[PDB]
């Protein structure tokens, strides 16, 4: 297995490694009808979205969605620094596949 | 997809954005048979609801629901501000859609 | 749908408000077969139950179950002051329906 | 229903309650085959744990333990004071009934 | 039942404990397909996974599996210093069996 978010993240195509090393400025999140999502923003400008479970996904990554939304929610609250964020750049807003906290 | 709660907001029919810039005075949760809810308000005594799950719900806004409801506990367990609401104000109190906060 | 758990209360057969102003004295938990339940104190010496699922709550109440006994620890674990509870007074302890917190 | 620790330990065979008036000395919780479990230790020497799902157990006792495992990683976390801990005497180390907590 | 994660640890062909003695340095956390997992390191360097459910866990661990990775995520967040971890030398990085915590 990957020892680090880059080296998961460059097995995928379509993703690129965002170093953020700051906490979360904003959070949004849904429960509107086929937008049931969490959107992140940094003082950077960037937002990212954890997309809507959907037929591109496996049903093990199901479950793992709802975690990354269960831990966007807690690291925001917290003013935790997220350290890099692996994302899907093949979406607007670019899609988090995975996220690191360092600090 | 949407970036923000107000390009959210902006694809339903009977809804609305609300700019509260506050955080929560009083949370309400009610295991109630047919009453399972939570209703916030704030300082200014505006009160709004994640509605009983029903008809109106589409499969995927079941965990949703459930979701917003773990987040408006714990935001207003840590005195968390609320930036702004996207709710339905086609039900009484106004149905919350999404919520966004802001540091 | 009710605006408050005053409004809520007054819907249901054999319940009634208790204004508790405080923070929960103590929480008890239990694992126990057919005891799988929570039981609060506060320092007025008023006990109240989440019970036991049974036959009396209704599917969508199952989760809603979990959530309230959810809500109790964690506002037990941070001192958070509870509001009112509406409970049914056809139990010992009386059992609780709804609660409100605010400081 | 039993109004506290003591009166519903008491509904059982093989249980009794143990004084802790203490926060948990050490954690430990296992994802490890026919182990799943947790065990916590106090100071005093005590040594507990909250058995791995088994026959022993009713069908509602399921999400119960799970509960029981939640709380006890939240209070050890915390280092909240434990009141007593109502435990099945006939298991090594000594099996979680009942937990209280109390301000 | 065991009462420390070394007799636990000692019950399972491939482990070995590492005492760690210290909080986590990152946490990292993915949802991307087949690689529905999380790394944790340490400034020592050592660098541990709770794997993606595969075909070598049986049901009861499934559960357990969520459960490792919801500790490791409030742990590090928390900054909470962990006593040992009891781990699965045949993966690379290291698969976490168990982990201990000790004030
Ligand atoms: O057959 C195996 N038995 N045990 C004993 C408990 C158990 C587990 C599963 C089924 C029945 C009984 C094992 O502990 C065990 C471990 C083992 O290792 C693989 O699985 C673990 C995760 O449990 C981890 O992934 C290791 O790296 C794997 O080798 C294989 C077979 C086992
Ligand atoms: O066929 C694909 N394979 N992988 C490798 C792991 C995997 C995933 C699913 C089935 C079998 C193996 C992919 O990772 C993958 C990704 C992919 O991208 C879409 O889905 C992701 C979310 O997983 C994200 O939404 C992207 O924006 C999508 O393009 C397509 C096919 C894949
Ligand atoms: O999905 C929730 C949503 O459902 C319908 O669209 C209703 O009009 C809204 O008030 C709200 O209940
Ligand atoms: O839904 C729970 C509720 O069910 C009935 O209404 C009972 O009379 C109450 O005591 C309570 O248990
Ligand atoms: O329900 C759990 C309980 O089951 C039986 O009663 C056993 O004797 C106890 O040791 C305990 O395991």
């Amino acid at each position: 297995a990957p020892q680090t978010i880059t080296e998961l993240c460059s097995e995928y195509r379509n993703t690129q490694i965002y170093t953020i090393n700051d906490k979360i400025l904003s959070y949004t999140e849904s429960m509107a009808g086929k937008r049931e999502m969490v959107i992140i923003t940094f003082k950077s400008g960037e937002t990212f979205q954890v997309e809507v479970p959907g037929s591109q996904h496996i049903d093990s990554q199901k479950k793992a969605i709802e975690r990354m939304k269960d831990t966007l929610r807690i690291t925001y609250l917290t003013e935790t620094k997220i350290d890099k964020l692996c994302v899907w750049n093949n979406k607007t807003p670019n899609s988090i596949a995975a996220i690191s906290m360092k600090n």
